[PDB]
């Protein structure tokens, strides 16, 4: 699995939510935080997805963030050693 | 050493801290945030010596499980450095 | 790249935002956290190889006060970037 860490424009929240719910990507977490190049608003999404998909999520959310004005945000896709659902301790 | 992330149901948050500690884990940062029709959760972020790994994922892992869906997920990520600002001591 | 998130107390954030300023790592989020319980400020900062200790040491300095509880630094491997505004990867 690799986790997902999109920084995206409060503004274009909605749409991004909408894609990703769009291109089946259900289990997420989000909130908001300041962001610099005079701080601006912005929203942290932090995904976890397995390997086949990782693709297609940043797709998503690449085409549903973009203005194409400077401060669009980043999305950063980081290696995980091992992931847990907490539900029944099994290591997904 | 590695970054463990998780995401917890915050009327777990007090077993599971209590769990850590007597787990001998120490300092750590946390934060609420909103996850899946969204329910609030509370992100741990924990950075542990490889030793910590497993005693840290079995303290939380046993503590946050209700059996409902939405009890959260465990990541652990690799960590190429990490320092501590008062010392300056780094491990990796 | 690499992927740093700080851990820094919020009497020394406007420092250490300054030094990072200075030292050209521009590009950042941050957001209130609850250490240990004691408020502290999370940076998370995308950067080049180049700047992986840059951005390390403009935060070691600014942030220390020498108490306990001054914050740790960890510099993650980070996969891809991607640029939103073009939709490219860095």
């Amino acid at each position: 699995m690799k986790l997902i860490v999109a920084i995206v424009r409060p503004e274009k929240l909605n749409e991004v939510l909408k894609a990703l719910f769009q291109a089946e990507v259900r289990g997420l977490t989000l909130s908001r935080v300041q962001g610099h190049g005079e701080l601006h608003e912005k929203v942290r999404l932090e995904i976890g997805v397995s390997e086949p998909f990782v693709k297609p999520t940043v797709e998503a959310i690449l085409k549903a963030a973009r203005t194409g004005e400077v401060g669009d945000g980043k999305i950063f896709v980081l290696p995980v050693e091992k992931v847990y659902r907490i539900r029944t301790g099994e290591e997904d």
